[PDB]
């Protein structure tokens, strides 16, 4: 089909398939299954689950599964997941985050660790460098520890966490996106892009601006988020160095994700204060000044928010957003994304999945009727049989009475040809 | 149908026409005299111009003159604006003069120039200061000369060499407001602004070696080559003062000739590049201050022309090297979101150039300019509203023919506003 005169519709197909066992899940009410991440390469995936106790964000860190598998056909309807090897990141109180990415027959797992006291035991929200796992189909696991001798940060970070979204490989090098807490010496003006707000006094929203990027309220210590660069990983001697996003080009520092798309990038910035419109940019090289982003807005987080803005005008105030809602570009411009989309109901939520294009017509469908809850969305989109088909890695529980647990969905998007 | 609609984008372009604005300012057949560094500037209903005409060099040959213009933009008729000079006349010693730039305000005028020590012989000591002259112009009115020197100025480093950047400079009240470069004092540890593309090693502190090396002048923390805003003060109190307000080298490159703007109630500055950095270093503050300066995001222009680098326009990575051009913006919007520049690409026989105006998209609309012009290697371009339609004047260094010593150019041309998607 001439990309040229003809023109295309891309939808959600009717089916939301299951892909169980893309990564192994106990049935403990004692733990919670949290922060994935989830990346497709040409043959491989890569999964992390993190496995806490008690609480789903600040649970002690029971355990990090990763799992490298391959997507395959089962004879079922849809695509399904053929575990590899399942692996645990060793000492697992000492790791903030970690992140996947895939390749072809290659995959990586990116881990930001803390101090650790004199008692072996974690000093909470630091930094002491980060591990890089290297996993191969039917190799062992390699190993390459980053501390300060091979990284080198473009900000003094107190905390560094990995964007749970993942990464990207590109010939020698891997892109994955951080957040942590960043030294500041310099006056900033946060980004402050809001619709019709009429709150004047003092310099106004502008000032909340300033103060939702700041942590405990000082202008020297930042919420940032950063690209992160792996250089050289065939050398065996990987280094790692950092672009921090300016307080003019983001909002509070959030989990984020780092895309391929065509021979350009992508990066997702999950919503993580006031202003919880999509935050997607485009960039034909990974850096802070080449950074473009999308008019979209949706999806709209509207879920796991302490925020009381309006959907229209999105105020700005300071407020807590937690929630995880990506999308996959469907084209080379991500002219075409898929994504989730999550409501908050009287009980639990409701979601729907859709294909949007350029000029704003939603193809979504109604997903998970009989779940209670559904509170993230990570997808990931490839070509199974000759078609474009997605899975969806999403949080939350089967039923209220059950402990939160994540689940992989298969669905097709149809791209129709109209000559 | 007007834009008022939906999934519509509102732009501008350049016009077909890139009119001669001839008689801007006077210029002479002398085959061993160059005209260079010029100044442009157009105010509510006047317009400045200074020239620098050297002696068979154009960058550091004698200053046999330095020629002010005072004129009016006005209607003679033809297709597009032309200039009526008011006033010619000569800046007093131009043998001293490190640099001047003019400023147009309303019914009056300026031309800032900094000097060097002279010596017993005559003959200037080069690369050195001895302060400020302030010409002020005004229609039907001879010109009054203001010297600045001594404790009537202040400058928040110690420069040994002061240059005004030739972009020119606004008049915000009763003060006014210049760029300006040169050697200063520093004896501290420096990590200059090293913001490149993809480079080999980056981790490493190469690069950043380099860069802070590309600001340094005494060959290391003696004399750094910075930038700084010059504000002079009380033009109306006849005893006008110069303070400065010095860049740190974390928030610029090296230093060069720049250009003040007013942008609506806000303002801008333009850097050339003089170093590595070759892209646009455009820079919008709400007061004219470094602590609220916000640098834009966006490259074009792109100086490929008059360097010594050979770094790549897509990664620009910093190296030790010279660029000596000046193509600088003319914003087009509160946010210079919008603005209007010229470019210009070297040719294995000289230069080729076009017009170009850029978008709040990325996009840029370009028409190819003086094509039967051998060269045109700077650019400085002034807007304003002629006949209810926005126009610009840019003034262009070259030659028209290869063998023929470099002038100064001058023409007109239109910004159009359109919407498409």
């Amino acid at each position: 089909c001439n990309k040229t005169n003809d023109h295309f519709t891309m939808q959600p197909g009717v089916n939301f398939y299951t892909v169980p066992n893309l990564g192994p899940s106990s049935s403990s009410a004692d733990e919670c299954y949290t922060n994935p991440s989830f990346s497709i390469g040409s043959s491989i995936y890569m999964f992390s689950q993190e496995i806490r106790k008690t609480d789903c964000t600040t649970g002690e860190i029971l355990s990090i599964q990763i799992v490298l598998g391959r997507i395959v056909d089962k004879g079922q309807q849809g695509p399904q997941a053929s575990p590899l090897l399942v692996w645990s990141v060793p000492n697992p109180k000492i790791i903030n985050s970690c992140a996947v990415a895939a390749g072809d027959e290659t995959g990586w797992v990116l881990c930001s660790v803390t101090l650790t006291a004199a008692s072996g035991e974690p000093i909470p929200h630091m930094f002491d460098g980060f591990w890089l796992y290297k996993f191969e189909p039917d190799t062992e696991v390699v190993a390459y520890r980053i501390t300060g001798f091979a990284y080198l940060l473009d900000k003094v970070y107190d905390s560094v966490f990995i964007g749970k979204g993942g990464g990207i490989q590109r010939g020698n090098d891997l892109y994955f996106q951080m957040f942590g807490l960043s030294r500041n010496r310099q006056s900033i003006k946060a980004l402050c892009e809001h619709g019709s707000c009429l709150g004047t006094g003092g310099g106004g929203y502008q000032v909340l601006c300033d103060r939702a990027v700041m942590s405990f309220g000082s202008e020297e210590s930042l919420i940032s988020n950063a690209y992160l660069k792996v250089n050289d990983v065939a050398s065996g001697k990987p280094t790692i160095i950092s672009q921090t996003f300016p307080p003019s080009d983001s909002y509070k520092g959030s989990n984020g994700r780092i895309y391929t798309i065509g021979e350009r990038y992508g990066i997702y910035l999950a919503p993580s204060s006031w202003n919880r419109y999509l935050r997607f940019g485009l960039t034909p090289d990974i850096s802070v000044r080449s950074t473009t982003w999308l008019k979209e807005k949706d999806p709209i987080m509207k879920v796991l928010t302490t925020c009381t803005n309006t959907d229209k005008d999105m105020c700005p105030e300071i407020c807590n957003t937690r929630g995880y809602q990506d999308i996959f570009p469907l084209s080379e411009d991500s002219s075409f994304y898929t994504y989730i989309g999550i409501t908050p109901s009287n009980e639990g939520t409701k979601s729907f999945v859709a294909v949007k294009d350029d000029a704003g017509h939603v193809a979504s469908i109604t997903i998970l009727p009989n779940y209670y809850s559904i509170t993230s969305a990570t997808i990931s989109c490839f070509m199974y049989k000759e078609e474009i088909w997605c899975i969806a890695v999403t949080e939350g529980r089967k039923q209220k009475e059950n402990p939160q647990r994540i689940y992989a969905h298969s669905y097709r998007v149809q791209k129709m040809c109209f000559h």
